[PDB]
């Protein structure tokens, strides 16, 4: 069966914002006990796992579970790289003194640098900007690799983001094309309907042109993105997107790694293509 050696573990669906897009919505609020969480991250960095990344939901929400967990992937399961994704306003510099020496890289997901945009997304209240920055400060004090996360969008396509990436500097900016996933952001009737929001592909390749100086610039068309992650959710399911839906299967604390993830879709030639496999700590 296929090695995961890259997983998103969506450890909670409870977030502080209200984004129009999101595909992983707020549908439960069930999180892991710490003695399971660690259990099913020890049955991954079996089945061949270098990567971790602590997704959701917002994960700051939990700093304590966080904690927790990137210590033990990082000291007791000697994973080569320990990631976080977050929208940025509830992380703390104590939280990165503390735990720093255990994060390989911190994403911060910003999707614009107008405020008016932000605002309009539902991502902030206008000091995204502001926090984004002081984070990637906050980087270089504690030795976390800076990452920047954007998902082009009908109000931020148009954008010339090149004066502020100059300025950040990210060693990864991931630009995600928006993407629809039936039973998140499909509906009239799911928590989110992201239609209104969509791009086409040439769109999106005018977005990447427009930001051809940016080497760290890493473009995720819809192709490339929907099929090509490893997404374990709240209860340690493995989503299936072959349907473009988000489809789990048994928890891998029930039936094991190899067994939950044999009748996951996961394309690992769009995985390689989108650059799953980098330098994804300080010593590569
Ligand atoms: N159909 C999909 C595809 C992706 N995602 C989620 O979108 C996020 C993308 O964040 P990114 O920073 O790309 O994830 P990493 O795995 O950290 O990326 P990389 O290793 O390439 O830096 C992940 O949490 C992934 O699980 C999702 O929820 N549904
Ligand atoms: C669902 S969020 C979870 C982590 C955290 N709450 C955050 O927003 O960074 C994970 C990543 O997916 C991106 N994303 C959310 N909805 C998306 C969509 N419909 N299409 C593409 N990317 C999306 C986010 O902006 C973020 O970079
Ligand atoms: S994309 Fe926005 S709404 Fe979705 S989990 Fe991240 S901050 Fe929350
Ligand atoms: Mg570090
Ligand atoms: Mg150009």
């Amino acid at each position: 069966g296929q090695v995961p050696v890259s997983v998103n573990y969506h450890f909670s669906r409870k977030c502080n914002k209200e984004c129009l897009f999101c595909f992983h919505t707020a549908t439960t609020s069930h999180v892991e006990k710490p003695e399971n969480a660690k259990r099913g991250l020890t049955l991954l960095k079996q089945a061949g796992m270098k990567k971790i990344n602590f997704a959701g939901g917002e994960p700051f929400l939990y700093p304590k579970f966080l904690g927790e967990m990137i210590d033990f992937c990082k000291e007791t399961l000697q994973l080569e790289s320990v990631s976080i994704v977050t929208n940025g306003s509830l992380v703390k510099e104590q939280f990165l003194q503390k735990h720093g020496r255990n994060i390989d890289i911190l994403a911060v997901s910003c999707d614009s640098f107008n405020e008016a945009t932000n605002i309009k997304i539902g991502r902030g209240s206008g000091d995204n900007v502001q926090k984004l920055y002081e984070i990637g400060s906050w980087c270089q004090k504690y030795d976390i690799k800076f990452k920047l996360n954007t998902v082009v969008n009908k109000f931020n396509h148009l954008e010339d983001m090149n004066d502020h990436l100059n300025a950040l500097q990210p060693f990864r900016w991931k630009c995600f094309q928006v993407l629809i996933i039936e039973g998140e952001n499909d509906s009239d009737k799911t928590l989110r309907n992201a239609h209104s929001l969509t791009i086409s592909d040439d769109e999106f390749d005018r977005f990447c042109e427009r930001h051809s100086s940016q080497t760290c610039l890493v473009p995720e068309p819809n192709r490339l993105m929907a099929k090509s992650y490893l997404i374990l959710d709240e209860y340690m399911r493995f989503l299936n997107c072959t349907g473009g839906r988000k489809d789990p299967s048994k928890s891998i604390l029930e039936v094991g790694v190899q067994q939950a993830l044999q009748a996951v879709f996961w394309d690992e030639e769009a995985f390689v293509e989108r650059g799953g496999i980098y330098d994804w700590n300080k010593s590569s």
